[PDB]
């Protein structure tokens, strides 16, 4: 029963994230073999948009950022209308509700399983260094757990 | 296959738990039906002995701390020559050559599963308050998902 066990660690990490970050959502983007990815586990607060098992290709990962994520990049926006994103990044976003947002890797046996991410929905919020550091080792912690595990 | 995911997880908390602190040791210390420790995984540089599967019968736990522990006690000794500490107690320490020790619990289902504990044996050190949270929320962490692996 595997295929359980690795849900209710997505599940754990989406809670905890959003209770760390007292934002609006959180969740796991999973990659495939075409680095296009699901939405697996989400904590959303009543009143936005559910994104569970969404499935959304944004080609930018492939094409320009999977080492670097792999070493450890993040992205931190504290405005995503004052970020200088074209209409396509931002279309993509809208259905969603994304004013403010903060990625982070999960690396799984040296490869990119996929992003853990928090949004704020309708307001800007500038995330503070302590935030980020709890919750990339959130990231971390669950990727390690998720390596061991098999 | 329980024990053995289990495990998995337990050597996670030790290895992610020593690279965070930069300690000599950290330790997984279960208790059984009567809060007989054993030590089930352990991190620990080299050079320094190694704790793994032993079995200590400390019974302070279960005649004086379990309650304090259920309910979030944390314990951090800079030194632990300077703690008022008896001899039995210390000859515990000594063959291990531990010199500050910070202790954090795992409550799982409400109970009282084990403690985290992390060690530092080159010296005494004064644990500061990001390191105690920061060791405090990987217990947390590791807690809820085998609280979820049922
Ligand atoms: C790269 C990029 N995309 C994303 C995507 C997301 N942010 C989220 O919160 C979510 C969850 C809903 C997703 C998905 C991020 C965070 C980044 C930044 C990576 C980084 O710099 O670290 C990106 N994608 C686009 C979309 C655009 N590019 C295209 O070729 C096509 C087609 C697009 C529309 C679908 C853009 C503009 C970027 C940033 C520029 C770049 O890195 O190439
Ligand atoms: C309570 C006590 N024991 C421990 C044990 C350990 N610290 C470690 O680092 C390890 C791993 C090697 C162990 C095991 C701790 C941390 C504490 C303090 C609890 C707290 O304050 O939160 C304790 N045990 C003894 C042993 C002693 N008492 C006896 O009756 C007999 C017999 C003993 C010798 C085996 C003592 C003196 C204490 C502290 C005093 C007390 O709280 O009662
Ligand atoms: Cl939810
Ligand atoms: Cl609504
Ligand atoms: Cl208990
Ligand atoms: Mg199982
Ligand atoms: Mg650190
Ligand atoms: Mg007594």
């Amino acid at each position: 029963s595997e295929l359980r066990d690795r849900q209710a660690i997505f599940e754990t990490l989406v809670a905890k994230g959003r209770e760390l970050l007292a934002c609006d959502r959180v969740i796991v983007y999973a990659f495939d073999d075409n680095y296009v990815g699901t939405v697996v586990a989400e904590s959303v607060a009543e009143g936005w948009p559910q994104a569970r098992d969404q499935v959304i290709e944004d080609p930018c990962f492939r094409e320009h950022w999977v080492e670097a994520y792999r070493q450890g990049r993040i992205q931190a926006t504290t405005d995503i209308f004052k970020a200088g994103l074209t209409e396509c990044h931002l279309n993509q976003l809208r259905p969603l509700k994304v004013r403010a947002n903060l990625v982070v890797p999960m690396v799984i046996d040296d490869q990119l399983f996929g992003l853990l991410i928090a949004h704020q929905a309708s307001e800007p919020r500038q995330w503070q260094e302590i935030e980020i550091d709890q919750f990339s080792e959130l990231a971390s912690t669950g990727s390690l757990v998720l390596e061991r595990l098999h």
